[PDB]
């Protein structure tokens, strides 16, 4: 009895599954540690009671089964480690990419890359209809409307941590949840529902609700999702150095409109220091109200007559986020005097900005080859009253078409980099007007140049410029500077020179016939003119007092 | 007798505090683990002794009173997981934003503020008298002078780590240490001192002290401080991944100045990929030396005779930081020789950056909306002979007074980009060298323009000009090029025109009457006069030789 | 005999080294957890069977040795937690730094620094001999072919990872395994070997190994390594949030060219996120294909009839790196269809960047004061046709000597900022092609200043220009405009000026003497040129028909 007393006292608790023939019972009998020794067969829906003990959940094995295994009432600060999800079923999956990490968009293609598997591919559903056009009538019936998931869902518990988690055919749902986090996801693949989701449609609005680390890979929809969450002004939730490779849907999204009889919209989250590689769909998908034939309301949100479609005031925190890769757009946003910052994207099918967003500030953007399959009208495009503050337009890929470049029609821009095509530059307004002293330097060329385009006039043509052009060759130490404006629509058409052929004069055009009164401009100017009956210039003269007389120039 | 054997071979080691009176007396039994199971009241400056052992520490319940628990004697590589300190007294918080986020300046507004909460805003300070004037006068004297903070206080250990700490009104001290972290801190809610605080004022240079990971929000003062800590070359210690809310002044501070009878300065710290969201006074405040009323020496440290004020060689490694919503200053740093990078400042109240650093390199720096309560003379301002290259200036905002957007006066800068009124820039050079060939292309005018501003000359006023004007209407494929000069301080009042009124001919501006000899500047040039007393242009020529002749060049 | 059975249940299972005589007898007696309460001597090749059994191991003292202990047949889901190795030997070490943190680079110098000492400094190699020329012969033999280090050796094990480790003298190898990973290393001291290394010479590909924040110090050659490791288009590997101090070598490294009968090579890894700071050789070193005196073969890879050498479809993600203070590069790659973005490198002896690369695209990439020490021929070299996006050159450093500050003679670059000088650029094809209406801003000049230079004609000397210049002085309203271009090697030697001296006219240059035919360009243009013989200005004029005629222009 006495050694008993002691040991009590000096050894750490823990049961462990492999002493009890249901996961209650082990559950009922922990009062510290639990560890899953043995792999569990759990049956859709199986519900666990944790008596709100603050446990911390060791697992060593797997939990087996379609379905979710729904735990409940776990204590504050519990913990759960490794976890490990895994389907009975073994389900029809499409690979829409090839060996070489092409993506398949031919229907017929995507068809051809069945088999059954956990694994390397995702089960269609049905925007895979959209996404790959006609696959609805080629895929065989056993390949469509298939649901499997093996899901741990964490039931309205508060402080609750899954650390480690990993799966086949793996989901992660915390449903009316707060302060709890997806910390550190072993890669996980995913099943037909969202791979890590944040739910909150009854009850609180979600809080503290974060993704912190890790990655994930594959499933049919998008890898983390958010619905009804708001971290307040503290920005207490969101998705921080978090990797989505290969959604079916997006890598990281927030939805939008409503889901059955609420919003599910989200406000004042971060979504910082992560990537999303290879979605089928979009990258980050941050709006919160519906682009394709929207509700005419909000149900638990604010009224359309407060704030219209698109101009929630969701005040995200959005940093650091880089995306390669997307069969859809890259980066999607909507609201009203949103900020995002320093967001990279790169070789997207689709745009690699799709900004729905009006009063909004977006700070060093670089999108870099994208809208690579003409899928939208350009590669970024920002519908409302917006400023871009540097934006690096074009890698190394050329566009054949006639598609923008940046549409941003109510949009003020400066600091565009990139070998962007001016033409397909459409801005409200584009300026440097902070530049110091500058020089441009020219290679490849016999000449260097500071071109003028006025996009009212012309988009494709420049209305003037100051040339400077080699006279004899390289090392010669003489060039020609050249001033010049467009007529007839013909670029340069005319000009003045300075030392063309280093004869150190220069060249003044001339009227070529006889110039009328309203050619001349400003008072105390001259404008030269030819009298081709005489053999001379004249001029037309402005004199100081503003009154026109014409004079002879040069004559024979 | 044979069981006990094999059970204390075979089993962990753990004792629990449910066990024990005491927290000393739990320690005391510990071998490995210790259990913290129950909430513990505790005195101020209760001390516990954990006899030099490594000792991990998993905390399932509060540690509950006002003052320090003081942790002592833990081996290396131990390790303090969940800790959550709470506050026995409920004090006088102050919550100076509004259900909108805006920020309250009004002191009045301010004190009507007042509730008795341990969270949800923050105990009034004296920096409170000068964040919020008048506020002295009209608090009660029951928020004023309030002391309440519940702190783990880590003393003279080394090699210890708290891991996920939360609580109410809660500090962590680490107090003579070294090679210790605060990993991961699960937003607790601060008190009257920092939240995270390495002390080194007495013993060895901290070292090895680090902030990783984590989030703050609330106290009365910094986030996260330092004092006295050198990283050495290695940059062995600093904040990394950590997010602060809310600090009652900033959100990380590295000390300056004399406190005691030391220094309680910072050399070879890292700050890196790390966000301060609405402190109330700065977000990143890095300096080293006093601003206002300096002391005029450095006990403990370099003498003023060495480096002067604001010119030691603090040698951080900053990069990568995040800062919105500041009623103070977004970032400070002084020091000499300092280099920062990939700084990113948004809508704070005061200057975005204040930078007392000379000899110093800034790159890629983003200041969008800032001083946007005109608290400072400027949004950007740097004191010394310091290189900036890339800066992005303005967002969305508008300033209706005169203030500087940078004022940095003996600074070379290049790469600026933004819609910056080019009047509010001062710097000591500003200089694009390196551009290639380009195009100004504009849009939402009838024109383009390539500018010339000579702020000796004028801040407000451009000098001189390249236009390109439309002809016509827009499709007209005609404009004419302007070449101009500003004379009397009206911009383009002089101008040379090319194609105006598409008449494929140059207008060239002349003197309005005699022209003076001194008029003509070049040999081998003409400049054309206007004699009115035979309506005759003439031409003041200077010939090839450098002599001066005057000629007839037009006539009725 | 009922004790025993409840206590069986509900305590959790760990064995500890000080009840065992060596560490395979507590591996065998291990079920769960395994703690190492005890220093324990490793004879070098020492090998554990750990039984396939998933084993939590809590490290709280050191392994010491010299050479390899080698764990062997853990379960998927193993961890390993605060590892500390120890050499036996105390080595000597050289420092090639002084107390002001200069590199010293002089040999002689080096070879003075030698201490025995487990840290502060790295045993001598081979490569030593090419980075300090001549200290092969001034090394004393005994400081020469040392080979210590205390290494972990994970052999051919799925899932394991090692968290927390540190030690002096040590190292970190993962040898055939898979799924591994090294997280938040705790700043181990580095032996002989590479410190953290995943090495898959022989066995299936390495696949999901990383290494996930921390950081090492020291070592004689590189902190983290790969050997053929591909990481799938999943990108499932490589090294995210990680900082290397003082490699002996390099940061990290992607080894290339054939190590033993096959290919060291890797593809599809991830870097991100890191940081390297003050290697001895380079910063990241993430070349494939070796680069002086390559192989002519690649055994156990692509063929180079397949990919030329320098070609490899690398396809790694690398973004947001950062390094400061190598002696030799900061920044190196090779490869065709690369992408890397977010690159910035500062003080550097060697170059910033070292790029040989082909169609492969970089996107705001700062190279900040490199090749400090003239070690490469250029700051930025780039070899093949590469675009590149955003790049900022210079901080505060000058350049004394004729190199290069960029040398990418086939890439195509836009949205240079900084103070280079422009006549060490050399690039395919330099272009801004989407500016907005331009102003350049003057400051601490009577003058502002838009430059063209064409490097085919003069890399020194600017061809041409628009100038504004100051009428008077400050405040005076008025400025001139010029229009240049230069002649026999003289910058502005030819020039027309618009209000100079205030005069409201155009100065316009004429030639010197008679003007011959061919120096007129356009058609409907004069060039006036000079009559000694009459004191006369005469006009040659081509007329709209394109015929010449000379014709009197100004007379006496
Ligand atoms: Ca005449």
């Amino acid at each position: 009895d006495q050694y008993s007393i002691e040991a009590d006292k000096k050894f750490k608790y823990s049961v462990k599954l492999s002493d009890y023939p249901t996961l209650q019972d082990a559950a009922s009998a922990a009062v510290d540690g639990l560890l899953i020794d043995r792999d569990y067969n759990f049956y859709g829906g199986e519900t666990v009671d944790f008596g709100g003990k603050v446990l911390t959940i060791e697992c060593k094995a797997k939990f087996i089964g379609d379905g979710n295994l729904i735990f409940t009432k776990l204590g504050k600060g519990s913990r759960i480690a490794g976890v490990f999800m895994e389907s009975t079923t073994t389900p029809w999956v499409i690979k829409p990419w090839t060996d070489d990490n092409q993506w398949l968009t031919d229907a017929a293609a995507v068809v051809a890359t069945l088999k059954q598997s956990k694994t390397d591919g995702y089960q269609p559903t049905v925007s895979d209809y959209v996404k790959f056009p006609g696959i609805e009538t080629l895929l065989p019936p056993n390949a469509k409307g298939q649901n499997i998931t093996s899901t741990l869902e964490i039931r309205e518990c508060i402080g609750v941590e899954v650390h480690r988690a990993s799966g086949l055919m793996a989901g992660f749902l915390f449903r009316g949840c707060h302060f709890c986090k997806m910390v550190d996801a072993n890669n996980p693949s995913g099943g037909k529902d969202g791979i890590i989701t944040f739910e909150n449609l009854s009850g609180d609005w979600g809080k503290g609700n974060y993704v912190i680390g890790g990655r994930t890979s594959y499933g049919s929809v998008s890898s983390a999702q958010f619905l009804r969450n708001n971290g307040g002004f503290e920005r207490d939730g969101g998705v921080i150095g978090f990797t989505s490779y290969r959604a079916g849907e997006s890598g990281v999204k927030t939805w939008q409109g409503t889901v059955g009889s609420t919003t599910s919209r989200n406000y004042n989250l971060q979504f910082r220091d992560s990537v999303v590689i290879y979605p089928v769909w979009d990258g980050f998908d941050l709006g919160a109200d519906t682009d394709m034939n929207p509700e005419l309301d909000r149900p638990g949100d604010y009224p359309i007559t407060q704030y219209p479609l698109h101009q929630l005031p969701l005040n995200h925190l959005i940093d650091n986020l880089l995306v390669r890769g997307a069969l859809g757009v890259g980066f999607g946003m909507d609201g009203k005097g949103m900020y995002a910052s320093n967001i990279t994207v790169e070789d997207c099918a689709g745009s690699g900005a799709y900004l729905l967003t009006h009063e909004s500030v977006f700070t060093n953007i670089a999108i870099i080859d994208t809208n690579t399959k003409d899928f939208q009208a350009n590669q970024i495009y920002i519908s409302g009253a917006c400023r871009v503050n540097g934006l690096r337009l074009i890698g190394i890929r050329s566009t054949d078409g006639q598609s923008l470049t940046i549409d941003a029609p109510n949009s003020t821009v400066s600091g565009i980099t990139g070998m962007v095509d001016p033409s397909r530059i459409n801005v409200a307004n584009l300026a440097e007007e902070g530049l110091g002293n500058i020089r441009a330097n020219s290679f490849g060329y016999d000449s260097a140049a500071i071109k003028l385009r006025i996009h009212k006039l012309s988009k494709t043509l420049d209305s003037g410029a100051l040339y400077s052009h080699i006279n004899g060759g390289a090392g010669s130490g003489s060039a020609y500077t050249q001033l010049t404006a467009i007529s007839g629509s013909t670029p340069d058409a005319v000009s003045l020179k300075v030392n063309h052929k280093d004869c150190r004069g220069a060249e003044i055009p001339f009227v070529p016939d006889i110039a009328s009164d309203d050619f001349i401009k400003d008072s105390s100017c001259f404008l030269p003119y030819w009298e081709n009956n005489s053999t001379s210039l004249k001029a037309l003269v402005k004199k100081p007092n503003g009154e026109l007389v014409r004079l002879t120039l040069a004559t024979l």
